[PDB]
């Protein structure tokens, strides 16, 4: 079982990590064919990344041919590439995709979901939301539910900052603190400006409702100290048939999401059945690269 | 693929009416084979119960000969009978087992399972635990994780009536409450013996939980589950404030599963006719995927 691994930040490498950790017999053939990030091309299976050869992700497929891609790198919403060409290629292929780069399928949902359908392709994507804390994979064990709507903290970083905030932390000193820890970049617009959250509420629409969503379908606002007085506030991400919107609200003390805090995620799925919480951590590059390798054990089980 | 139905309570038409609302491609092919109940057997599938022959359960699997058998009866704790013989003689012959009857599993988890085991056959258990909120199934979707710990409310009954006594309706009127919407903590009991065999390999039976329910004058108590390598109880426990499990409050269940990467929590609601057969359908479903 040949992989692509596309990225290799600290997600890149835990994966790497945890897949040599033998957690699994199902990851016993499981080879490395290549790692490709910013810097170029590395042919081979190594802690520390030094690339063979000049050359992005395109070049690296072609060369590798691996059964799948584990697409880590980081989310482009302007048009959600080289990973959204690079994934419908790779379908065609009758390549898997194992994903915790959110904007392919924040964009492109049913173009990329149809073609994998037709080609009896499968794609793993617990990764894209709330991590390694079963989202998408939650679903899974879910079959014949009809999902009415969901409700949930959806980004690490924004809610340790909110947390930070209801202590007498101000959204300044929050947000370097978020940063020194690495939940935020040098650059934190995707986390602060709500996109991330709005991504993965795009992401559970698309495969729990069945709407047929782009982010930009999405209204959503993020975080900036214009926020209530008195309150605990939450970046709440909301979705059902008819509307999907990310805005932070003022929680109260009855609601089970009130002491969802620091980088802890949580997602509230009403269905005809029943209505159940989920909560985990949202942020952590171990718990990222878990649910990616989640993914993994489940598709050489068929149960993807 | 042929069900025989083992009992016809709530649940076992619960699970009739699902299995019929065409809820997946998979249940395409599946026929209800019978239904057995204490009154006898039925070789028909039909809404109302009525028998087409006398004799037990072991007759039934005798004269329909299924592929799986859903266990929707309920629990004997006094041994586990006649479901625990039931599932050996099924699992000799093949026959796959989907369940929701706790008692079994709850006495003899490993003789059940290790049989399975040898024999290839898979078992759906999930109903058995939390109803229709995955919690077996939750585990599933766990793989290559070490479970360290498990945490939880694990009976809804028990924990409403607690909610109200710290709220300031006492023991007295709160024992009354309850029943107008319808205590030792025995079932939260059965429930934690088969999330410690089947999530952490302790090889516990129902007798090894240290258990105590609900007393008069406690001075935020829950009713609390708990497991690990070492210790399997369920005590009730003030608790504190920091604790996810606070908040859970009325005729809910949650589950804190602790791991080596992570700790998560699942809560939903206790207990029902629908939702326990919801359990056993999303198994069924599961099982036709072969992804138990
Ligand atoms: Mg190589
Ligand atoms: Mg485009």
């Amino acid at each position: 079982m040949k992989l692509l691994l596309f990225g290799y930040g600290n997600v890149g490498k835990a994966f790497r990590k945890l897949l040599h950790e033998k957690r699994s017999p199902e990851l016993n053939d499981v080879i490395i064919g290549g790692i490709v990030t910013r810097r170029g091309i590395m042919l081979q299976d190594k802690e520390d990344f030094t690339p063979d050869l000049e050359g992005d992700v395109f070049k690296a497929f072609e060369k590798i041919k691996p059964d799948i891609i584990v697409d880590v790198s980081s989310a482009n919403y302007n048009n959600g590439e080289p990973s959204l060409s690079l994934y419908k290629e790779a379908i065609k292929d009758g390549v898997n995709i194992i994903t915790t780069n959110k904007a392919p399928l924040a964009l492109a949902f049913n173009e990329i979901f149809s073609l994998a359908r037709s080609k009896g392709v499968k794609i793993g994507f617990q990764g894209t939301v709330m991590s390694g804390t079963p989202s998408i994979n939650l679903y899974r064990v879910l079959p014949g539910s009809r999902v009415i709507k969901i409700r949930g903290i959806l980004n690490g970083t924004t809610n340790f900052i909110l947390t930070l905030m209801n202590k007498g932390v101000s959204f300044e000193e929050a947000l370097k603190e978020a940063q020194r820890r690495g939940y935020a970049e040098e650059d934190p617009t995707l986390d602060i400006n709500g996109f991330d959250a709005a991504a993965k509420i795009t992401i559970l629409a698309n495969f729990m409702i069945g709407n047929s969503v782009t982010i930009k379908d999405v209204k959503f606002e993020g975080i900036n100290r214009d926020l209530p007085k008195n309150e605990k506030i939450k970046l709440i991400a909301y979705a059902d048939e008819k509307e999907v919107w990310v805005k932070p609200l003022p929680i109260s003390q009855d609601d089970p999401l009130y002491n969802v805090d620091g980088v802890e995620n949580a997602l509230e799925i009403t269905t005809d059945i029943q209505s159940i919480l989920i909560r985990g951590p949202g942020a952590g590059p171990v718990n990222a690269a878990y649910g990616a390798l989640s993914d993994l054990i489940l598709l050489k089980r068929d149960c993807l």
